[PDB]
């Protein structure tokens, strides 16, 4: 009997798959695709991960914050705002497909958001392109969750990607926010909004411009709410990440190196409490002598069965 965080490649397999994904404490990666950046000056503000998708997944990351730009009427490139990340969306999809084959009792939650203006030559909306060339593309048949449950369990989603829709209104009908209203997302804020035709209450802390100390308080205030809430119809998404700023090199990495351990320590002190889904920069990046945020999120899940 070892800690779940001792097997991060297949920790969701150790859970009771009757759980709703909402009741699982899931580590996510912010701006997941940005691991390919090498330029040092650009990486200060634009790079948020050093591991690739398969290595994030092996370290136990199950929520991926994929940001896209429409490069052609049939193509979505992964971006951080203006910055091209050097791979297209099919790349993440192939990695997830492969990972889910090898670890069939895990599920992956994929947040999809438009992060920059489409190429000139594009004539289609980003949502249409995603819908027709990825979600409904026969090439990724069976890969996505296509159920009609607004609050799906681990059993119904494992081995599949569940869409977390940050595209706005969509004609896709499966996954979080998959309706023609989409998710009302407040800018730089802690907020709450109903999604899936009012079936779920989404509670978000996404104050991405906060400085160190304010950010930690914002993450801790939403952690304290999740701890008292056992309602499976509430979903918590808590971003520990922040935009860079302070000196020429107060990078996203520097913020993560302070935020991650502090929040990791707090979750460890809390024991088995519900945390929600915590989305972090530099997932899996450890520092000698400090607690590891991804491991602490994983271990905060209480087993009983
Ligand atoms: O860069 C910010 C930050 O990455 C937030 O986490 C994301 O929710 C915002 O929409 C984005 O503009
Ligand atoms: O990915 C990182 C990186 O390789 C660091 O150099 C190492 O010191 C960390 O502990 C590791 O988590």
């Amino acid at each position: 009997s070892d800690s779940l965080s001792k097997s991060p490649e297949n920790w969701m397999s150790k859970l009771d798959d009757g759980k709703h994904l909402t009741e699982i404490n899931i580590p996510g990666s912010h701006d997941s695709g940005s691991f390919t950046l090498k330029d040092p000056v650009k990486s200060v503000w634009a790079k948020t991960q050093d591991k690739d998708y398969l290595t994030q997944m092996k370290s136990g990351v199950r929520f991926f914050d994929i940001r896209g730009r429409a490069s052609a009427d049939n193509m979505i490139s992964v971006h951080h705002g203006m910055v091209y990340l050097h791979h297209e969306l099919g790349k993440f999809l192939d990695d997830a497909k492969y990972y889910l084959s090898a670890y069939p009792n895990e599920t992956i939650v994929m947040s999809m958001k438009k992060d920059y203006d489409s190429d000139s030559k594009v004539t289609k909306t980003f949502e249409e392109i995603f819908r027709e060339y990825y979600y409904n593309n026969p090439q990724y048949q069976n890969l996505f969750y296509t159920g009609s449950n607004a609050n799906p369990t681990l059993k119904e989603t494992k081995g599949k990607i569940v869409l977390f829709n940050r595209m706005g209104g969509t004609y896709i009908k499966s996954g979080y926010g998959a309706d023609t209203s989409g998710i009302q997302w407040a800018d730089n804020a802690t907020f709450e909004t109903k999604i899936n035709n009012g079936s779920l209450n989404l509670k978000v802390q996404d104050e991405y411009k906060d400085y160190y100390d304010k950010k930690v308080e914002a993450v801790k205030n939403l952690l304290a709410k999740a701890k008292t809430d056992s309602n499976k119809d509430n979903v918590y998404v808590n971003f520990l990440s922040v935009a860079s700023g302070g000196s020429a090199f107060n990078s996203t990495y520097n913020y993560a190196s302070y935020i991650n351990p502090e929040i990791a320590k707090t979750i460890k002190a809390n024991g088995k409490a519900r945390t929600g889904w915590l989305i972090v920069d530099y997932a899996g990046y450890t520092w000698p002598g400090y607690d590891d945020i991804v491991s602490e999120i994983i271990d905060s899940n209480k087993l009983e069965h």
